[PDB]
């Protein structure tokens, strides 16, 4: 079956009203939930939760709809995987453990809700980081012809249903694979795990999983757009500390210098890259470690 | 099997040096050829080219590796799908008949083709229609989030082999039918003689016959693009009477007021909109007709 990627880790089904959040928790110290993205699971953080453990009480979270959560329904909007109701939805969840403030670290769709969250509930948080990322908007207002060649998944995984849920069916696993190995520095599948790979092939091999990944791109492209144009346009910036990281190798640098762009989003922002492609957890996943120790420690 | 759509055309087989190229062939008087696009081939025209052989000798050809033209290979510059080397190959096909000088109409990626050869081989046409297209240097150009999800098939059809062509194998029936319907403007395959659905969706079951159409898209990410590009720098306008035709649901009418995209590439242009979604031969076959017989009589 599938690997113990976390051992010495409790496992937890949290209830919450849009469905369950499975977590793994471990470690003691103040509260920190790190979330994953696309095409992943919360195995992505396996490398890095246990130095993160060693000072932080660690919740390793899959996204709702993702990996073991449950998938609420989607509906005409993409209501339940837009990134301010997945925040809600984790927000929900920490609140069912007692946490009402907390550390947050999300990468990829996970750092979207991220930053979400801290636009949205700003209070909830002590302080942020998004790895590999960009704010939404800024993906879509750059989108010119070198980067909608990029990210065409961006534009392909919205199409309406079931134009890519149709041509993801046929062979889900290379696809999967494909895109694992596309985003990282070597091009191959060499810095993963193959227990984690294994992990996220078994997630992307069930339809529904598949269809719930392709309503978040749609959500990504409505209403999350929307959601993020609102507030740049009102000069609504996180408060939020925040640490932005990026891979050198890695998706948010295409197309824009990230710390420039965060300036713009949140008005206390750090940031560093690191010689990665896009999976620095698991590329990088010392360098991962230790840039969030110190700056969650801090 | 597959009907005839083309009552009273001949079929011919046109040898150039980079394979055959499939037409029907019908008519008399001046030569018109006809080119489709994508997901198509020739035979989009059937509603439309009775009406032309009236008044020309309308050939109406698969674009090369294209529905039963022959499939030549490909490089890592996708060079024979370019649309200059298209229109070159095409040059040759119609100088096998005898024709140098000719009337050229386009749809889709054979209007690519079409205003990429009047703007190499001007001297080749006399009259040159293109059916809802603005260049492709004006789609990648005007490439913003909207047009990004418009037109998402141009990015996702250029990403490397085998990327495109995996994928499109996962359901091949259900895409071509989904890229028909969702173009039209009644959102379904109601538009088009179920006959002509059946020639595209088999040639669209041939997985090789798939890899030439992303062949073609990488060539629209690339060197086409380039080939625009040094026109549009250098000022280069077509010299060739035009005529653009547009769907007011159609492809072209997204990104840009298209006679007024033209008028910037082409120096003689003339357009209207029709009342149809981007199939404007299959959608609006009598309002097509009228006015491709009205601009090259
Ligand atoms: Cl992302
Ligand atoms: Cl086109």
């Amino acid at each position: 079956d599938l690997a113990d990627l976390f051992p010495g880790f409790g496992s937890e089904w949290i209830n919450t009203s849009s469905g369950r959040i499975f977590a793994r928790v471990g470690g003691d110290g103040p509260p920190l939930l790190l979330l994953h993205g696309f095409p992943q699971t919360h195995v992505m953080w396996h490398r890095v939760a246990p130095k993160l453990a060693e000072r932080f009480k660690v919740i390793v979270a899959d996204l709702p709809g993702y990996g073991w959560s449950d998938m609420p329904e989607s509906d005409e909007q993409h209501t339940p995987y837009t990134k301010r109701a997945m925040a809600k939805q984790l927000i929900e969840a920490m609140e069912q453990l007692g946490h009402v403030h907390f550390a947050l670290a999300g990468h990829d769709r996970g750092a979207r809700v991220s930053y979400r969250l801290a636009l949205d509930s700003p209070g909830r948080l002590s302080k942020l980081a998004v790895l590999d990322i960009l704010p939404t908007y800024e993906y879509w207002q750059r989108m010119n012809r070198a980067y909608a060649l990029k990210i065409y998944h961006w534009s392909f995984l919205a199409q309406p249903a079931p134009l890519p849920e149709n041509l993801l069916g046929g062979d889900p696993d290379f696809y999967v694979k494909a895109k694992l190995a596309s985003w990282t520095r070597a091009g191959d599948l060499s810095a993963f795990d193959p227990r984690a790979v294994e992990h996220y092939r078994i997630a992307f091999a069930d339809p529904m999983r598949r269809h719930v990944m392709c309503e978040d791109y749609r959500a990504g492209a409505y209403a999350d757009f929307e959601h993020d144009k609102i507030d740049v346009e009102a000069g609504n910036k996180i408060p939020v500390p925040m640490l932005a990281l990026w891979g050198a190798s890695g998706i948010a640098q295409s197309a824009a210098t990230p710390l420039d762009v965060w300036r713009k989003w949140a008005s206390d922002v750090q940031g560093a890259p690191i010689e990665s492609g896009h999976f620095l957890p698991e590329e990088a996943p010392d360098q991962t470690a230790e840039a969030l120790v110190r700056f969650f420690s801090a």
